[PDB]
């Protein structure tokens, strides 16, 4: 027979629903069951479908040259050859030859669905921008202050308006709330005037824009480059502790991605995982603190998968290839690498890719968008509020405090 | 004698009321039955009535081959025709007999009907939870009496901001309608300045949120036809376990018909169901979240019978015809075909018809009441706005005839102030410590999948109830909750030990106001600074609170995994801690208005 | 040969983009020419596709008896056999024989698509029902009333609120302008109380549902069943003057179909149309001043077609069937019969017709309602409020008429 | 010598900037240039530098099946070498020979970059159109004049209702803020109520609509990737007219790619472009509803030079590789692959990378400066609010210069007020008839596919004029409109007629105030009367304008077709009849300050 290693991955190797009833080459079900059927049609072997012993992709220690994984079966004699999600590498290259790229795919961000944070405590003052919220203050003082030259200039005996009141009916003005007092001056009606039509505008400008929070609500990502992992060590990152992933970072010549591989082997808590599955579980139960990097063809499975817990970030940080990995001098490898091509020639490889990856896809990204919710304000919302209330409070006593002793002194 | 064949089916064949007690053919009835009996008129032949063993109509499977349920009767032999909701099918072609299509159908999608619209009489409180309308209400009476202690303290003289003016001053600068009343003193403008600041984020924190809603009440996307069905995973699609809708989607080539199946394919759990009485019952109960796809004139029928809450939606998927069945190759058949048309001729089918789904409908005229679009609020929207109206009139009214009798007994002391003041201060001491004494707070239950697990939490232990007995396991809640969120449940314990403390300052002051206590000479500013902390408590004990349900929500949703309730429900000691806060104004109240004079 | 008569309709019959250069079988396109195809692969002979030389789809007059169209071409033996649009009747099954229904159909109701209105002149008062509307100011004046009991009975000199400043007082309560006078006693203070939180909601009611409207618009369909047709006359609606949809009203026996017959035959500017492609025309240039009756097959293709400017409304009136007319007693009746049947178990019928419907299909009405606009408010939107603005002035001229007149007399 | 191809494609191959002046290699330039130098440095060869006659780089044909463009040179033998940006495709790899791939790349989407953020000066009056911002205006007058009418004659003394002081009652009222001073008439109390009911309606369409605005500028959807372009149709997708990303979506199977490829054959016009240079220009002058899809390397170079308005969005769809093309089995090929080995081995290649795309960087940063995501308001949004702030102190600085000016000027008649009333009655008379006579009320074009028709319309008679000369034809506008509209359009020619007429009795009262007129006995009575009814002019004119506007833009949307203007714009004497009823209150204001004194 012809000893077929692919490791065991979803969905290009899966197991069946009795996987334990059925046994070799009818209990796998997967991309690469459909290959190494679709490559032995074709070529005319009988193929043995094997997890691989080891249970690894595959790569050598530096030291003592020792390949593991598929990889060192296959130079060492044990398989016969793989169609597996292995990755084409120079190092590898040198072992053992592959075929033309099946698949295109690239290195991409894997990071737990962002939800919906709480919210902060001064996250009421969200739908004006801070740039407005200083340069009201600095009109709110600069228009109170016109009114005070206008009132000591013109007498028509006293001036209600002194400074000490045109900041508190420029107050009164801005909170909806109209004071008794009025300007008998035309050089007074219309700072009145032009600062009844400043608030009227905010104040609607506030009530619009924060129903636009309300109602359509944009769940923002923390990282979405390479640039925005190394600049910040807030959330881990790895990849698989035998892979060609982990062969990039080693060997890489850009300095961002040369910074990642110094922070991925200094500072250690467990960062390279064992399985892709692992590295799955890993995102899943770090709650936002984890970033599995991986295949963008691994990650959207992973995304139209239950329970769509997660989302690509960025993009394909290279480019890279899928290919059937043959030993050295094979006989089988001259009539794969034709099947390569003539499986190819007739999309039968795309027609394959359009029907796995979709109908599975259950989780089709408009069920997360078209779900939305009816949610009243909890009181995380206006939570701060509430604080400069109180804030507002203790300042009033310590100002009633001194007030008063200072008319006691004089 | 004939074998008469069929399955229990309303409206078509129905068990009578009374099953035990007639017999034969007196034992079921419905449309078919009194279609058999008119077979029998035009053909003269003794009928005798079946029904199939297994329950179903059946179809043949994959690896046996074989008809089962009706059709493995009618191929194999066991009955001799089958009168029946039998869909005249092309696989059921090639294996017997079938006549003329006397009913003309097709495949309908029944969901659940949407729900009537009953808003509450509370639905106007529906964009801030009630956890923020409590925290206005609280802190309404926190502001006037600040500023009731503001006024009688600063010089800035008479004073127009008395306690009955001051909680008017707050109502009027909360409702927007402003006050002729206006702070005078600088520290009075702070107090007032504030508050209005208040009121105009929360008052369009409630116009956003409404129009939140109400944006998202009008995308709702009511589907109506399989399209739109097939572009959604929210809601299952079921049909019954072997039937000719299921092979229909089955040998379906259209895009729209494949996605389906597949979707129908990985079903998790299965979505197909026994029969149809249990199918229409996961509609019943799923509440719009299941649709169940059925032939239309079973679904019109279901639409008029009680509750009448399953509705059509969209039209036909496809046309077919139920066909009165014979065996393959048997010699009734042709004039059974021949009655078929007899009675097509006469219009008793459509005798039979019009008869039985009309005299039958028990609610009806469901376009009738439908020529209503609703877009705009009802009445029953903001009905409770009207009911505290309409009742606040009537509170008012009884207030005018009292203060008038309060008046007419009118026209027929300081040691009383002192002894309520204290009286309520040991209150606001027994009531807030309490509150941090006792851990149930929340009352809520968590499960596992069905054992459930009543518990109770506070600040410093979630006791939980472990069954079998009384269980009460206490854990930590300090370190229960995760870490960034707990400086502020750290800031918030020291708070409310700050809040007890202050209190402690409080009404053991007030001790100092007593008649009989230290002295009437500079005992008013002894008063003072009394009344100064009474409201330094519990503004900051507020304060307190306000961290704790803030912090506590968080780790409701944010937590540790393991244990999640499913009721977050605010218990009985929290209710004291506002109690508490209540009473602590309320005294202060008193020794404001005892300073005063 | 065999001589295929078809009607020229698209999608079923379509002509070629150079429709002079080719001729015969290659000049056409659409579904029929499919079938027509498949059929004599698996029966074996030449078929010459000839549009239909009168040009009708086939009825008999009922006075010379006398069918035309592609049924009386079938009869009188000019036409070898029909692969076309045709339904299968009681009347044309006596005179030819049809195979089984290749496609199933209903006769559905084509309208103008309702495009936004202009508004009415009270359309400002839509987001509160009018059974709102009448019961707030029954509680505007019921609310005044109780604050003139209150006023009259404590008079703690001069009852400043008699029932001439109460309902003014509640006026400037519900219309966000507090006036200077109120309330000195508790038992008016808890109806101003009570009065305020009634506006509060209402107003914050008004202006959440009024940007309800502004953002998700809804273009109602003024008739969606065949009782809005027969209960008014204001949008006229017809069918082909010779097709079985015509022959189906004239043959009705339910007495709404019947109602309809008696109103197409009756009130007569040209109802009726010669052509399917007449009947297109004859919505798009009526300004929704007609619906033309029509199949549900014909309907999805005019509504996946440029410049979808229709859509249906209710659903089926009844079933059909769509069937290959072969003449009486012909050689390839039970041929094609078996066609029918073999054809339709492979799917090859349905995996012509997910093609064709949809592939065309380019105004997926997803393109309609994905596409919302910025639109500012127009005149047309609060031009009512303008008028019972002047509508409002006007009668303060009269009273300050006649009240200036009254005291002239007293 | 070896003859080298290729096409003129920046950034690898580019003209020099004097194409005339210099002569054979170096009348080339770019990144492949550079590298055509290096291959013959260590292959040693002369090489001649060519390009292609048709300008593509070509595929072979359905119905001739010959290779055309580039790689027809290379098929034939017409070129020995090609150094080019030319994808390795397997259909390019039988026919020729290829290197190994020296840079790699994927087929990018490129559409317009989303515009900067320009929301001008006056975007705050976005939500209501100027049309009601005109109307608000000329509203606010025309209720303050009538109030101060309803004032003077009314007994209700002492008047706190002047000109001065009940334009600042609306404006309170307008504004929300409301006023001291209360109308204490019932006629005072009518006129304003009705205008508080106004405001009310019209702030809250105001804050209804920018809620309208912002919730659809927050669901734009920015799409991102081809899946969200393969669901939308507004914006085309075009390619190359035969190259290697056209065929790539020809032989796709992916049912994205074929959806896309079904929309790219049925394309009215045809979306597919000439060249690369053309169709970026496409992008930059469609504005966003067209996107071109190329190679993304040519993408990272088209958006670092300016304007820099055109943007990548989402990864690449594919992964290929440029290769150095030789013929099928030409000796030289096999030293060529061992070429492109070596300068991968120096890294030369990464040498003339980072060399090239960085130092011809124009603008560059774009993941510097779209580190924000603008979801609040910017201080552009409501700049305008602000200019009128500081404008609006800055002129009533000057006020207050001049009032004090007035005032020691001050330190330092009713025939008139009579002169300066009948004065503007007379321009309100002729301010008034002119607009009924004129027709240029609106001013706009109207166009036949390109010829446009410059027409101008009133109520009478749409004058178009016809081209090839003045033109001037006029067409009756009355029975023009649509007929359920018609009857609005009925009552403002009647209310325009009844706006003359009423406004004839006015000036000609106006007439009798004079002093050598009538009487100084009992005619203040007919100056009260004269003051009615130009007040009563005025409103009545005001509606007549009103239902024009209204009735004319239902005629610009919905009309008769074969004509349909580009522009409603309000021409002149549409500005004199506001112009006419500005003056009718502005006399009117005089002759009740002259009727109180
Ligand atoms: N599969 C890749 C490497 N790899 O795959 C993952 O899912 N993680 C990871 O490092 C290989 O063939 O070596
Ligand atoms: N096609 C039908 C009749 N018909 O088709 C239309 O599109 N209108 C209409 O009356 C026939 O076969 O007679």
């Amino acid at each position: 027979t012809v000893v077929v290693t692919t490791i065991l991955e979803s969905p290009y190797v899966m197991m069946k629903k009795n996987h334990e009833m059925l046994e070799g080459n009818e209990r796998y079900e997967g991309y690469c069951v459909d290959l190494a059927a679709e490559i032995a049609k074709h070529c005319g072997f009988k193929y043995k479908l094997t997890i691989v012993g080891d249970g690894k992709y595959g790569a050598r220690d530096a030291d003592t040259k020792i390949w593991n994984g598929m990889v060192g079966e296959l130079v060492y004699g044990k398989a016969d050859i793989a169609i597996a999600p292995l990755t084409i590498t120079l190092v590898r290259e040198e072992v053992i030859d592959f075929s033309k790229p099946f698949m295109s795919l690239g290195i991409s961000i894997m990071i737990k669905k962002p939800q919906k944070s709480k919210p902060g405590v001064f996250s009421f003052l969200d739908p004006l921008a801070y740039e407005i919220w200083m340069c009201i203050v600095f009109a709110y003082i600069g228009v109170s202050v016109v009114l005070f030259l206008v009132s000591r200039f013109s007498p028509y005996s006293t001036n209600e308006f002194g400074i000490f009141n045109s900041l508190w009916f420029s107050l009164g003005a801005f909170m909806q709330q109209g004071c008794d007092i009025s300007p008998r001056s035309l050089s007074g009606r219309i700072v009145g005037g032009v600062w009844w039509f400043f608030t009227l505008i905010i104040i609607s400008s506030y009530t619009a824009n924060l129903a636009a929070f309300l109602t359509v609500e944009r769940m923002v990502s923390p990282i979405e480059s390479a640039e925005d992992l190394s600049k910040q060590t807030e959330i881990a990152y790895g990849t698989l502790d035998s892979g060609s992933t982990k062969e990039f970072f080693r060997r890489s010549k850009i300095a961002v991605f040369d910074k990642m591989w110094t922070y991925m082997r200094s500072a250690e808590p467990s960062v390279f995982v064992r399985t892709t599955a692992e590295g799955v579980a890993r995102v899943r139960k770090s709650k936002g603190k984890y970033a599995y990097l991986l295949e963008s063809t691994m990650n959207e499975y992973i995304e139209q998968r239950k329970p769509c817990d997660t989302m690509k970030v960025g993009g394909n940080l290279d480019s890279k290839g899928y290919g059937i990995a043959t030993p050295k001098g094979s006989s089988l490898g001259t009539p794969v690498n034709l099947a390569v091509l003539k499986l190819s020639e007739q999309g039968v490889l795309d027609k394959l890719k359009n029907k796995w990856w979709y109908d599975k896809g259950e989780c089709g990204a408009k069920d997360s968008g078209s779900k939305e919710k009816t949610s009243a304000l909890s009181l995380s919302n206006v939570a701060g509020v509430f604080y400069i209330l109180v804030g507002g409070l203790g300042l009033a006593m310590l100002v009633a405090l001194i007030e008063f002793c200072y008319k006691s002194r004089a």
